[PDB]
């Protein structure tokens, strides 16, 4: 048949960063062809799989992945129908037998995973996010759009790791877009007005040496303003608050961001000081607001900020459904980072989604911070309707090109397209 | 007929740096499908139509280019074979009437022209470079890879722009990627020790606060020799002077004032030319982008003397990729190279004219990213559908400049014991 | 699949002359097909391979080669994609393993190398110029016509081998093709007015009894103003002088020729008489001006004359491009005759005029003495945008064809042909 | 429906004497492909057009012709089905509406007819040989290959126009061919060993400065020899006479003079025949073309009454591929061959229909070669689609010539051990 597999190949690429990654690219007999991208990527989520080599890429490369798709899983899902996505998951995962996937590779599985599925909509003549989830596929993703970086990605006094803006008050995405643009390029201008760094980090927005984390959300609630656009009705704030990498014994340790004078909350006290920001400013969304294993505190967290605020977990989580189950059954945060090489098929991804739609949290479908020109995550929040998609900022092709697919696929929906934006918020 | 162009559609997109640009898509009867993306775009150069709308985009809007790709052009060139890339593009041409493609947009034009070809290789289900190149296409090019910024692009008491690695000795491209990659990582390492900066600028290099020039250069030497290879025979240097942006019009001067601080140096192109070959004969610089001013016909000719038989000697402002530049340069014996950026003349017919008439020349031609840059990656099937030899996109960081290093991988791959990575060998000007 | 080559069948066929040579058929499996004919073809060229059976054809049967391509070539390339032009060529290379091609025979690879790429543009089904070249050919040669000849070409005192017209002056390959006809015509009319021979040699031009070389050009400038143009402005001559078939110690010897009270010239002698010539007649190219060993007078010619006439070397680079690399270092020569199976394929066919195009170097595609109803080198002169061709005068259709093909060309490119003219000289 | 002719294109090419002549393309709805190139070309024979601009081509263009194709027959011919070879045959002599086809050009006609049976043959995927003449073609025609010109074709003393080897006992057309080549090999070696002319006239053969017919003879006989073969056993000689460039209307003399010099004979016809009859019996000939001039019609008879018995006789300017002539001299018994000229006629079919009146009255049909020729081998494929036996197409140099000798190369491998190359046996009419 014209639809079987005939060829499974993957080689060694790099990605926005300039390390090693890999791309698969699947063949059907009928001349259908996919290719596969996987970005870069805790003891309970996908392992991918890196050379250790130290005389190429750092140790960083992925030949032995690759090996693992053309020698290994090539062998076994040739011959499949490319449209058997699930089986061939099914498939590639019993091949590895591990939880993890780090025999064969997260990366090598993921690579293969989305090639095929591309293949398949290849085959079938239709757009990827159609394959991927049917016909009633119709909801353009408000995006949470990376503009402050600190904590980790900054030299600021600043703890939190992201700063984003979400502009939910706009009639389309392509509006939507446009918003963040303006604002991000409005908040260029006032950076370099004061003398501050406008180069950009791995997500393409700024990490600017500001005072603490007022300047840097005032800075924000600035750029909104001079680009026309209303805090709290147009664009709202959102954090990445990480906070895992401030969290040390039973205590929020800001000093290790914000220096020496900073405050050592408690649980009860960083619960305290996100609802103080979140009374003080358009704040919709909190990820990592609690560390990773403080159960008790996301779920006081979720207690008391949970009916007006998004909590997303990202590390409390790690796209792992076993992670997922045990918070919706403890009340432990309303949202859920989505990254499909955190777990590694697309599968799994959305069986993922799925789980936290039936339990009334969001999904939000995720890029890493390594990244490629590859689209697919797009699709994948289109094609489940998620309602929401965190992709990065106003710059940088690994970011843009998200974008960029969003604005096709909406374009392509014509009327049928709708951005819902604060109705994406279906878990307040 | 299968191979008739049935449609041709635009939408407005963005770039690398968030600001608008366009795309196009053609379809033929058959199905086969192209899209062009267009990267960001003086008086003798393609013009880009921009809206000016202050209201959306501040001005920077696509949507009139847009509008005549899927108004204007698209009915023009419905009905044509896919595979006629001369006939439409030069359709165009007449269509648009103006020599700076200034009524339809050079991007409109550009957009078209990229789809179209893109189309017909889909047609005929071959690499776009096999389509634009025919049989003959092996050479992967040695990529100059900005590293470092100065200038106008940066803050640090440096006047040249960019400056730049070429992994020249490694046996493949897949290796000089290798080599760039690890140079980059090095570099970024080496920053991070000295407290220097190290998030990036449009093209995915660093801008850090350098002491000067030297620092720079002998930053970047470190970088190399930290990552294990040797300068002057694994890696060599090049500039991008863009002197233009120093070059003092009516006192004839280029003023290193402008950007490394009240007590620079004021030189006379005679001082250029002998600080340029004083670099030159102190560091491993094998190319020399816009050493002199855009309109220092006679300083080009002079550095050209100088230096030109050992360095490589880019005009890009100089040349603007008109012919009619690079005809008078190569009369007068100024420059042996090109830098060709396929939306400042606007179509794949004119690039292509560009290429062949540089090489005709002895001159090399360089096919170049913009600093706005998409996730296309047509420039680098370019390169090699014209053995150019060589490319200038990027730095190693930020998939506008990856992609296009990523899709050299696979034309690489694809091509198998064809492949030549010629390294030095490529500066067949030299 | 359906590009993929099925069969590769190789006859003996004969030349212009009379002589066997050979060609090849291949065919796709989708019954896509192209035919080759070899052309009649140093100890650093690629040799043709002859049977040497004096029983047959004066032991110049090409059955061996033939045999080659049947029992040896075709099992080799037989299940290769008929695309593959360039690892098809580098097959055969490998397959023969000598650096001449003598064991497989120049003759066999080269009738494969032709046939696979005019299979490949029939699969494709687009022209062969557009299958060689890519989308940008669009220059119609000059054409070099040989309309006189001497030395070992005739019984006149006339050292130099081939006098040509160069019909520069043109707008379209189709009027230059006229201008030449027309004077190739003029000329016959005087030469029986004179009472001398107008019957034809190998390339279809005259030899007649001429006093000498003045005679001759003038003969030639005579019929240039007979049929309405203007020698310098509408036409220029050319000179294969072969200047190798009368060098013997350190001197071009005219007496071999021109008689027993002819010149013996120097090196330095022999550069000041071209360069008396090229004062006196509108000669824009000499070909083999120098002996083909004679390195030293060769640079010293190209000082002399190069830049304002083109300077051929044919065998002094035997389309070899170790010769060429070094005629390009030492500054000899500006220009190369490209004989395709001097060199045996496409592929080196290729990179030869690509060498020569970077070194500022004009590449001459050139027929051979023996020619077959075969137009290749028309195509593959537009491929490349060579600007300029040699093959043949005004008479025989082993000439006629390529100038045929060259019409056909033009005709199909329509508004995109261009005919440069003395703007092909891009090496002046 | 496929094959349905959708266009009809000419374009004005050269011929083998740099002479304009034209071609025509055709196409079908499948994109089956034909290609008919024309040859050049009294009062009761086909007349091919020329421009007659004396500002191009000495007059000699074909652009008229070719615009009668482009905006005259191709608007009549598309649409028919690209197998009714008859129908279209005779459209287009019913469009042109003279006997000559001098409306519209023989030559116009002759290229669409071509084109359209090649086309009809490659939408079939058949040989032309078997599209033209069904399952049953298998005879490789013996030819008559002209190696010595005399006449209006020599400035030696000799009356007759060609002199022609037939290589008749062979065992195979290939063997055929190298014979002739061969011979024409020895015999320049011959003519250079006597300081004679080896230059070659436009059908491919020699003119020397023989002293006379039995010198030019004799020296072919010499050849034969010399390459190891028997004439009148391997090898028999043939002439074309063209005794009408001759023939004296007015006395009624075939007179030598006018070729031979001042002293030449000057024979009546019962001497020219008994002149004939000498040859004959002194020499291997087997073919006499216009042995008597084209107008003495009594004199054929008699002619063909001494000699038609052991020799064929073949009418050229006597019959010019006329069946109104062909008939007639069948009836009156006169001659026993003719050499047919597609272009002297100037569709397939009626050449086809000659061909089968002339066998169906015991007569030899020679498919013929013109003097301009072209790289079109469509003679060959004509001889073997009606078992014709014989072809006269030239020398054994000149691509002109050659082109034909190689197609019947290939027709003969391509038919394998069905092939028959019947030598002496194709002369049925002796
Ligand atoms: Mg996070
Ligand atoms: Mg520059
Ligand atoms: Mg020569
Ligand atoms: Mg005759």
């Amino acid at each position: 048949h014209m639809s079987i597999i005939t060829d499974v190949y993957a080689r060694e690429v790099l990605d926005s960063r300039g390390n090693p990654t890999l791309e698969v690219e699947v063949y059907t007999e009928s001349g259908a062809f996919g290719r596969g991208m996987v970005p870069s990527g805790g003891e309970h989520e996908a392992v991918e799989l890196r050379d250790g080599d130290k005389s190429r890429y750092g140790g960083l490369g992925t030949q032995k992945a690759v090996d693992n798709v053309n020698n290994i899983i090539a062998e076994a899902i040739i011959g499949y129908d490319v449209r058997d996505q699930q089986a061939i998951d099914r498939a590639m995962i019993a091949l590895d037998g591990t939880p993890n996937k780090g025999k064969l590779g997260a990366n090598a599985i993921l690579g293969v995973s989305i090639a095929v599925a591309r293949a398949a909509a290849d085959y079938l003549e239709i757009p990827l996010y159609s394959y991927l989830g049917g016909f009633n596929t119709k909801v353009l993703p408000t995006p949470m759009m990376n503009i402050i970086n600190g904590g980790s990605h900054s030299d600021a006094p600043i703890a939190f790791q992201e700063f984003m803006i979400l502009p939910v008050g706009a009639p389309t995405f392509k509006e939507a877009l446009r918003y963040g643009a303006e604002i991000f390029h409005a908040l260029k201008k006032i950076l370099k007005s004061r003398g501050l760094e406008t180069a950009v980090g791995d997500e393409g927005g700024f990490a600017p040496r500001f005072e603490g984390t007022e300047d840097g959300v005032e800075t924000i609630l600035a750029a909104i303003e001079a680009a026309g656009y209303v805090p709290g009705k147009d664009v709202f704030l959102g954090f990445d608050c990480a906070s895992s990498e401030f969290y040390d014994r039973k205590v929020y340790d800001y000093t290790k961001f914000e220096g020496e004078g900073a405050a050592v909350r408690t649980s009860a006290e960083q619960i305290d000081y996100l609802e103080e920001l979140v009374n003080k400013y358009p704040i919709i969304t909190i990820e990592d607001g609690m560390d990773e294993n403080d159960w008790d505190g996301w779920k006081a967290l979720t207690e008391r900020l949970g009916k007006k605020v998004q909590l997303v977990g990202d590390d409390f989580f790690v796209t792992n459904t076993d992670y997922l189950a045990r918070g919706i059954q403890e009340g432990a945060a309303n949202s859920i980072l989505i990254k499909v090489n955190q777990i590694g098929t697309l599968t799994e991804t959305f069986e993922a989604i799925e789980m936290a739609k039936e339990a009334g949290y969001t999904a939000v479908v995720s890029h890493r911070s390594g990244e490629t020109e590859d689209s697919t995550i797009a699709d994948i929040a289109v094609a489940t309707n998620a309602g929401q998609i965190k992709t990065g900022s106003l710059s940088r092709t690994d970011r843009i090109a998200k974008y960029n697919q969003l604005l096709r696929i909406e374009d392509q929906l014509g009327e049928v397209a709708e951005y819902r934006g604060l109705k994406s918020f279906y878990n307040l």
